[PDB]
């Protein structure tokens, strides 16, 4: 009996916004875990909409704070042999990818292990090896990376040199809420020093996919899966899904569209839940009311221009707090 945990992260003003003299309409209070939105513009200076969350990160939050506070507890439950999912949800430009992946600091000032701008994926891989090596247990780590665009499936770590070769998806007859990704390459990570070269190749395939399909970065969903096998004889198996969704400001929007419908259906206790109607909600079905521990990172902008999309994100995120999973 475990509810889905949801956090909110507000980014600082960007440069376009500073030049346009944007006003803030967001107040993020981490102590009381509240986000408050100024909704009345020039007409009603006093009206607000306020939501309470499991945690709230204001503009000044460092990447390392997201990792320590959110990723470590989940990583520990993966090392204990459970299934866990984290996805970033919010409008384009609000920090979904900065949170899940991060950036490299310019001028080559840092190693990739120490860069303060790295996000969840690079820290998770480095720290899995740190925790288990010189910890006394036998383990193998494998990772995969598929992407969803226009309800087609692409393998961004595949040995094939053409990124456009499509994957295919079938119900898993071994697990009642799972899928099989026919064709998906799973690459073994032998140690921490292999982590960066694997990311490099996936980044290169992503760049080429951008030249082939319209608005690729913002209309595709990203699913980075790491699986851990541990032998202590007692052998546990953990799996962690790290998902970066497409922009929530929306043929093409089918997974995003269904995802809301699926959420509304679970929290309204409707009988039939339309998991089957999109590729995304099929992959994530054990993560939306199944037996997987799930956490949502909802990203938003402080600027007045984005009032409607900020409200839309908060309401979707707040409503998903009412969904229960039953992990292992
Ligand atoms: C240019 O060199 N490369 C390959 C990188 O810088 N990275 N590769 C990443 C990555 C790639 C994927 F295909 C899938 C998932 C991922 F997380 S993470 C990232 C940043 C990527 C841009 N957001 C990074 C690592 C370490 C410190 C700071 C940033
Ligand atoms: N939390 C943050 N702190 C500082 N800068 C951020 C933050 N989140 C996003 N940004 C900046 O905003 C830009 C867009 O963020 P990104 O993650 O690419 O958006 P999306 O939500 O579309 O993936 C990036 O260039 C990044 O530098
Ligand atoms: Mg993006």
């Amino acid at each position: 009996g475990k509810n889905i945990q949801v956090v909110v992260r507000c980014r600082p003003f960007n440069l376009a916004e500073r030049k346009a003299s944007a006003h803030s309409i967001v107040e993020c209070d981490p102590v009381r875990k509240e986000v408050s939105v100024r909704t009345g513009g020039l007409a009603d200076k006093s009206s607000r909409k306020t939501y309470t969350f499991d945690m709230v990160f204001g503009a000044s939050t460092k990447q390392i704070d997201v990792y320590r506070s959110v990723v470590c507890p989940i990583l520990d439950e993966v090392i204990m042999g459970y299934n866990c999912t984290i996805f970033a949800y919010g409008q384009t430009g609000t920090g979904k990818t900065f949170t899940m992946e991060g950036e490299r600091s310019p001028n080559e000032e840092y190693t990739w292990e120490e860069d303060p701008l790295a996000g969840i994926i690079p820290r998770t891989l480095h720290q899995i090896f740190e925790k288990l090596t010189d910890n006394g247990t036998e383990f193998s780590v494998k990772v995969s990376l598929l992407e969803i665009y226009n309800e087609e499936l692409f393998d961004l770590l595949n040995p094939s040199s053409d990124v456009s070769e499509r994957l295919q998806m079938f119900d898993d007859p071994r697990n009642k809420r799972g899928v099989i990704i026919k064709g998906l390459e799973e690459i073994t990570v032998h140690n921490k020093d292999e982590v960066y070269q694997i990311l490099e190749k996936g980044a290169a395939k992503r760049t080429t996919a951008a030249t082939l399909m319209n608005a690729y970065s913002s209309r595709s969903h990203s699913v980075f899966s790491v699986t851990i096998h541990m032998k202590e004889e007692l052998v546990k198996i953990g799996k962690l899904n790290l998902v970066d969704l497409a922009g929530s400001e929306n043929n093409i929007n089918q997974s995003l569209l269904t995802l809301g419908r699926v959420i509304t259906a679970l929290v309204e206790r409707t009988p039939h839940v339309p998991y089957r109607e999109s590729k995304l909600t099929r992959i994530l079905q054990d993560s939306l009311g199944g037996r997987t521990r799930t956490s949502i990172i909802a990203t938003i902008s402080p600027a007045s221009l984005n009032l409607e999309e900020t409200l839309s994100t908060l309401e979707y995120a707040h409503r998903a707090k009412n969904i229960l999973n039953k992990p292992e």
